[PDB]
RNA sequence: GCCAGAACCAGCCCUACUGCAUUAUCCUGUCGGGGGUCAAAAUCCGGCGGGCAAGAAGUGCAAGAAGGGUCUUGGU
RNA sequence: ACCGGCCCUCCGUGGGUUGCGUUGGAGUGUGCCUGUUUGGACCCGAAAGGUGGUGAACUAUGCCUGAACAAGGUGAAGCCCGGGGAAACCCAGGUGGAGGCCUGUAGCGAUGCUGACGUGCAAAUCGCUCGUAUGAUUUGGGUAUCGGAGCGAAAGACUCAUCGAACCACCUAGUAGCUGGUUCACAUCGAAGUUUCCCUCAGGAUAGCUGGUGCUAGUAGAAGUAUUGUGCGGUAAAGCAAAUGAUUAGAGGCAUUGGGACCUAUUCUCAAACUUUAAAUGUGCAAACAAACCGGCCUUAGCCAACUGCAAGGCCGGAAAGAAAAGAAUUAGAGGCACCAAGUGGGCCUUCUUCGGUAAGCGGAGCAGGCGAUGCGGAAUGAACCGCUUAGGGAUAUGUGGCGUCAAAACUUAUGGGCUCAUUCUCGAUACGUAAAGGGUGUUGGUGGAUAUCCACCGGCCCCGAAAAUGGAUGACGCU
RNA sequence: AUGCAUCCAAGUGGUGUAUAUCGCAAACUGAUUUCUGCCCAGUGCUCUGUGUCAACGUGACGAGAUUCACCGACGCGCGGGUAAACGGCGGGAGUAACUAUGACUCUCUUAAGGUAGCCAAAUGCCUCGUCUUCCAAUUAGAGACGCGCAUGAAUGGAUUAAUGAGAUUCCCUCUGUCCCGAGUUACUAUCUAGCGAAACGACAGUCAAGGGAACGGACUUGAAGGGCUAAGCGGGGAA
RNA sequence: GGGCGGCAUAUCUGUUACACGACAACGCAGGUGUCCUAAGGCGAGCUCAGUGGGAACAGAAAUCUCACGUAGAACACAAG
RNA sequence: GGAAAUAUGAACAAAUCAUACCAGAGGUGUCAGAAUAAUUACCACAGGGAUAACUGGCUUGUGGCGGCCAAGCGUUCAUAGCGACGUCGCUUUUUGAUCCUUCGAUGUCGGCUCUUCCUAACCUAGCGCCGCAGAAGACGCUAAGGGUUGGAUUGUUCACCCACUGACAGGGAACGUGAGCUGGGUUUAGACCGUCGUGAGACAGGUUGGUUUUACCCUACUUAGCUGGAAAUUGCGAGAA
RNA sequence: UGUCGAACGGCAAGUGCCCCGAAGCCAUCGCACGGUGGUUCUCGGCUGAACGCCUCUAAGCCAGAAGCCAAUCCCAAGACCAGAUGCCCAC
RNA sequence: GAGUACGACCAUACUUGAGUGAAAACACCAUAUCCCGUCCGAUUUGUGAAGUUAAGCACUCACAGGCUCAGUUAGUACUGAGGUCAGUGAUGACUCGGGAACCCUGAGUGCCGUACUC
């Protein structure tokens, strides 16, 4: 039985990653950071729905999996597996310790958490404009696996790109837009 | 050389009596366009004609040489 | 420059030093306080160590000579008679009185009640029960063995209520960095829990803070502050599209390969021990009176090929907003020395930064301020919070906090606006200061959509979530 | 005995020794019965005598002191003996015609690898071992089995009749131990006459909550409280 | 708490450490008691790590050659 | 005796020998530098709450008890009853951590006795709801008024079975309660065993034997007496349910 | 059993012992007795809107737990009773 | 308007790829008897002067990479002082001050000194 998340919710220490100094750190519980059609293109899924953190806290890697194993569930239950793409924009890079205030008290690594901030995006699921209301409900359920307070906002940008939903058309049709991968870059003069 | 009361000096502490500037996104006058009403006055917006809203403003600064205290000091 | 020591040398009108040296003496005797030191050493206090004597009337053991041990049971050897047998020998009835034998008095012990008593009858006793009671038995008198020794059927037991080293006197008022105590008043000043070293960590010495004495030409060689000029920095932030360390993912480069390697541009996400860049807060120096500034002169075995240049120490003369104007400083700003010596060297709390920890009224740091050591006015109460800091008193006015009663003040103020209803720890209510996720067609505002009605969101108060051991707490009553 | 152990400051000193190996002195174990296994490497003792070990003695250099050289015994070195001296007495891996099991084999290591026995024993961590018995039910008891944390042979092993104020368990009788208490007696307490202390004692003495050196008799806010007595009693006074 | 354990008992680089300096903990990450007649001193010449194109035996790796190569090498050692 | 020859052994002089002055080396790792093994359960002294073992405090990892989300379980189905992955918490009957209070002493376990409290309700009173036909029962609500046993083994809290019952709920009060008891157990001195130690001895290993002292004081509580006082003693201070 | 010489009467043995024993005390070891009203929680409802219908709730009502509060029961005026009374005194 | 030698700052000067280059000078270039040094006349040393601007050098040109400089990001991040501020808290705003960084965008792409020379 692991120690509860009540013990590690607050950013009380400096960031303590895996380096050439701390070398017994376990494998974090989240391994897949993208669910859905990650092979897909930019103009496949226009809309973007975020899960933004309203707290300065540490989310454990055990909660990043629990929020992602369950957001995948309600999507394939109430849609297909080929309409969404939920990127998890938090990575467990800070390593927690356990003393398993006494002589020789500096702990050993047992778990890894994500030091998240105010306004830092936690989840991001780009979907189609048809199947939007199934995505507000998959992300309402996924933030229950999260500590702290989160909001589910509607992003004004076209998917995972840095270009607006107002100003995406006549920018691929003006030809000025470099679509590489899952993101875009406005071509400028060199 | 005790206890009270008033009086009057001086000192000090209170509170009455107020001027200089400032108004304008404002005052007033009528023709509009707007309103509502039984009809129409108003709220509201706009033309150019006048302006001082005059213990008029709760806006800036105030220097206006007293009636009351003084078992809140000293004196005769 | 000279004196002494030690040297170097190019041998000097030369270098380097060292002394508790010299450069027109400051000693010395005494009185008195202070401090260090040693003596009983401010007072009282160990466990101990040593010397020499007294004890075997308690009790441990040996020896000499005396004394003591009811009444029962069991019944050993030997002895007598009978019987069986060929013999070897067996079998029976008595007799007898053996034993570290048995029951049980006295005596000698002391098992259980964990009885009584437990400021007793008693510094070990009383009661009943129990062990033994012809033996390694009990006991008198006499004798013999003792203090690092005696004696011990051995328990470190006993040696005159004293024993894992007796008792007496002494050395000895042993020594204590440890505990306790330390006797009049007022006045003037007033700390430290930190540094370094220590067989040091409950102690010291040392520097600091502190007092006393002063000395020296009362603004001087001043400053926990600014301003202007000129230096130093790598923390916060930023970045990973820049090196290093991590770390997701898609895009194809096509021949660069094997059952994403590889390459090129991007990307999601990070770094106390990473960094291109880089703050705020800090930190160094300068800002005209022994000083720099301006034009010659003297000197030097300094430098340079040389001096007319350079470097150095003087000399002579000059100028000097005594530092302008540009926001262009301010000062309850006498500067500089020295002697002597206390107490302290357990700290603790807090805003902020921070480390270990799940956490802690936890442990450890940084800058400052506090308590310690300090009340007073407030937070009902509280070392540390808020206000304020303190001679003995008045008057006025405040601060923090208050104005329904307790309790001074709105004798429950306004001729201000909203919000709130809560039915067994009972809505709520003075910061520090000790319930959450989540939910509500309770009410009250907002935002964005739609056809007077719906829909998604967000806020305020209120309710649910919300369960402990004396009766109970916004401080009490109460207040709507 | 020209001794052994030993007193002893000392001597022609003292004890066992008034003795004389059927004795005296020093140890161990603990009646009988039955046995007492292996280990002499370690550490002790002990025995037979050429490395090294002091003083003395010897010789030499030198003016001599000082040096140097040689000789130099016990004792350790070297070799034996000794366990009823102190003590000690192993680890892996495979193997039988069903499985298991392992007579069997292999390997490593030792001074020797624990023999006869005994056992969850007063010695067993796991452990309230497992099996059987005893009870309606037993972490207890007895008998077993031993994979013995860590049993084991005069550091004595095993066993035993008789004996024990020894430790344990069951059964019978028995009962106020209990269900569940009652009632009587003597002596107290209690009341009087006479007599008359001690322990103790800052001051004192009602509580709830709050705070506080984080369990208040005193402080804060509440709740009680007329004074003074006699017998009790054991919650507080961190008595 | 003391004991065992350890060394935080003399000492070095990074970090903690809060952009001067100074700053604690049985705080974090590692070192130290040695080593060298050259691994010291100096002068000259040279360029390293690595990758790419090539050359009998000869391959991913032997050695020759060329190019690129701000140090990605090296400087006895821990680190800077 | 100087610019220049090292100096002393103090009545002198020579030669030996020692010494001195200068610069190193041989070493103190506890590194500003004494030359150091245990044991004590036979124990002592001065102290320390500067510091441990018992309670109290803080914390709550750990131990107990929940809610929120809903992948799943339930033939069907998220929630009758459950509910992973997460997550937010309550609790102080566990334990750890700490070291605040006590070392010129707070008697350190469990029984026995007795009273009270709390609710997170086992039985009893009303209920709602079920994958509730009845009968038994799951879950929940208001409620702590009342009740909650007899035993075998164990020193036990605990555990474990036997049996009765409507039911044999869980806790608090200095782990309630030793001038209330008991003393089984921990927790001395004796002795035995095993393992350890060369030994003296050691042992959160087993075994056996091992003084439980004081109330007459203040309060509290239980009963038992006496006796004033409305300005709660006085003012004469005048209030009639 | 001892002892007043024996009988009689007794006495001693901390009440010698044995049997029966009044009275008193006492046993779940016997016997008798142990009662009413409301309030309102959960809850189920009634009217009834907000919200032209619906709805236990928002106003308002109903029924209602071994809880709670009274009645009964026990102490009782320091709860200071001009509650009532008997008899004396004093105004 | 340029060269060469010594240079100061040390990319606005570097890197890559093209283009152009009067004179003179630098430079490739020729060579090995001496001086000298190599496995090698490659480098290096000496001695030269037939050849060529092919290359170095110089200059010019890239919606070049870089570098440099403003601007933007942005009064944003962060931070000094304050509160009986708000919030269960995490933290946030306010008040008095200071005030970034990358991305991005624009610009231009060496400059000054001595001696000798065309
Ligand atoms: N010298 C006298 C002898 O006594 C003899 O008398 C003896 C016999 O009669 C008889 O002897 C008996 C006998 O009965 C029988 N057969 C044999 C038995 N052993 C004997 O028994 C004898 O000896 C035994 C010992 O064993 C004893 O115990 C006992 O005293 C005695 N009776 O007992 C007598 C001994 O006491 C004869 N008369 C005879 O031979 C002769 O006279
Ligand atoms: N010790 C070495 C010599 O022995 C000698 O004495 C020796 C003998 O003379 C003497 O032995 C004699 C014995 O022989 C003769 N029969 C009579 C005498 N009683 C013994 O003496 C004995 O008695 C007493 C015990 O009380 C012991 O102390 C002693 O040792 C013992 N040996 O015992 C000694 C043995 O060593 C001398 N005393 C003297 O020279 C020296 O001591
Ligand atoms: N003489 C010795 C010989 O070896 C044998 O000795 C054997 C055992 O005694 C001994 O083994 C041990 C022993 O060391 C230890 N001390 C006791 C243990 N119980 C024995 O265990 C032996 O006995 C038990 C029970 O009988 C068996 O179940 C077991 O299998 C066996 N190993 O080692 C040997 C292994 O079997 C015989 N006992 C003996 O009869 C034979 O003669
Ligand atoms: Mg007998
Ligand atoms: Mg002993
Ligand atoms: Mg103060
Ligand atoms: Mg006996």
């Amino acid at each position: 039985a692991r120690r509860p998340s009540r013990c590690y919710r607050f950013c009380k220490n400096k960031p303590y990653p895996k380096s050439r100094f701390c070398r017994g750190v376990p494998d974090p519980k989240i391994r897949n950071f993208d669910i859905g059609r990650r092979r897909a293109t930019v103009d496949e899924f226009p809309v973007c729905i975020h899960v933004v953190s309203r707290e300065l806290e540490q989310i454990a890697s055990e909660a990043l999996e629990a929020a992602r194993i369950q957001a995948n569930k309600y999507m394939v239950k109430r849609a297909n597996k080929d309409v969404f793409h939920m990127r998890t924009r938090a990575h467990p890079f800070h390593v927690l310790r356990i003393n398993k205030g006494m002589r020789g008290a500096f702990g050993k690594p047992n778990g890894v958490c994500a030091r998240v901030r105010i306004g830092q995006i936690l989840l991001s699921m780009r979907t189609k404009e048809a199947y939007v209301p199934q995505a507000f409900e998959a992300l309402r359920r996924a933030k229950m696996k999260f500590p702290g307070r989160q909001i589910i906002v509607m992003s004004k940008y076209w998917g995972f790109t840095n270009i607006l939903r107002t100003e995406y058309e006549a920018l691929r049709d003006a030809g000025k837009l470099e679509q590489r991968g899952t993101h875009c870059k406005l071509i400028a003069p060199k």
